[PDB]
């Protein structure tokens, strides 16, 4: 079969006026140092020895790794902001993703942060903005993307297609009602994006959904959210079911209470102990802060995902997960590990 690789990350490129202060090293620097670590993780496979028995106790690969995976095709960005970083962004891509789209609030002020970066021809892009009436006082916008990719032919000359979304949600931890209207917009939006895209012919490989969702999987607080229908359609490979996590799952924002390596990160958040202190977790009611390390549940808020219809395929073809990571490259450069998973998409 053929294997196909997509990577979300918040990278948190804030203007310089609104990002943190007292900072020797700006937006721009820190947005060339992203781009040329995804590049070069993404251009060098990391040494891959036998397994005998691999992965036992799932369906597929599972790891915390220290790198952007090998082979990436698709990666979705979220949080850039800084035009100036951006482009420094962009350069140093260039070098990997032949298709590159930024501004996409053009296929809809371009304030969505959002990004894709593509190994694979584009054939329809589509843009669409949460509704946020707040007088004009946004300074960002929250939104969707939608993606259409030409990723190969078969010997009777039909297309191969496959389907992208990427999105960042709104934030506010207290307003689930909100997200789950933007869920209910997102499931809608990638059906009429599908329709509008569908009318050679052309067999479907994959439909994926990315992004920083802003609500976990672990909480009370985020219940509604994890119960949404889009979870029905769109699997999570790291979920058990609503507000229960796979036992190797782990949070993806981290605590933002010092040189830390991608290898010494990924030492950390292999260890519970290191999740309790460098993950986001709930935080407790009564203190207004995170638990106590002895008292604290699970191993974090998972809040960025990276999701795979099983629906809608070709009918000939087996679209499934071949491996599922959080990774560890961007450690010190941004608040959120980025998420990757391959899917191998076969016949016979
Ligand atoms: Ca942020």
């Amino acid at each position: 079969g053929k294997s196909f690789c997509f990577a979300t990350a918040n990278v948190c490129l804030l203007p310089d006026s609104l990002a943190r202060v007292n900072n020797l090293f700006n937006t721009q620097a820190r947005a060339k140092e992203i781009g040329q670590r995804i590049r070069n993780g993404a251009a060098r496979p990391q040494i891959k020895i036998y397994i005998d028995s691999p992965h036992p106790d799932e369906a597929f690969d599972h790891e915390v790794s220290a790198f952007f995976p090998a082979n990436l095709d698709f990666l979705c960005l979220q949080e850039v902001f800084d035009k100036r970083a951006a482009t420094k962004l962009k350069e140093q891509l260039h070098g990997y993703f032949e298709y590159i789209l930024y501004d996409v609030g053009v296929y809809g002020c371009l304030n969505s942060g959002l990004l894709f970066a593509s190994r694979y021809p584009i054939m329809d892009v589509a843009y669409h903005c949460y509704p946020n009436k707040c007088n004009d006082d946004a300074l960002a916008s929250k939104g969707a993307l939608f993606l259409k990719v030409q990723v190969g032919s078969t010997p009777q000359d039909q297309r191969i297609v496959g389907y992208i979304a990427c999105t960042h949600l709104h934030a506010p931890q207290e307003d689930s009602a909100i997200r789950c209207g933007q869920l209910d917009l997102l499931q809608d939006w990638l059906a009429d994006f599908r329709k509008s895209t569908s009318s050679p012919e052309e067999l479907v490989a994959f439909d994926v959904v990315c992004g920083d969702f802003n609500f976990d999987n672990c909480s009370s607080d985020d219940k509604l959210e994890q119960q949404h229908s889009l979870f029905t359609h769109y699997r999570d490979p790291c979920r058990l079911g609503p507000g229960e996590e796979k036992p190797w799952a782990i949070g993806t924002l981290l605590d933002t209470n010092d040189v830390c390596t991608p290898d010494n990160l990924q030492k950390v958040l292999e260890s519970e102990e290191g999740r309790r202190e460098y993950l986001a977790f709930p935080t407790s009611k009564s203190s207004g802060q995170k638990g106590r390390k002895e008292l604290l549940k699970g191993n974090g808020r998972r809040i960025d995902y990276m999701l795979h219809a099983e629906e809608g395929l070709c009918p000939d073809w087996k679209a499934e997960v071949e491996e599922f990571s959080f990774i560890t490259q961007l450690s010190g450069l941004t608040d959120h590990l980025p998420v990757a998973m391959r899917l191998m998409v076969s016949s016979g």
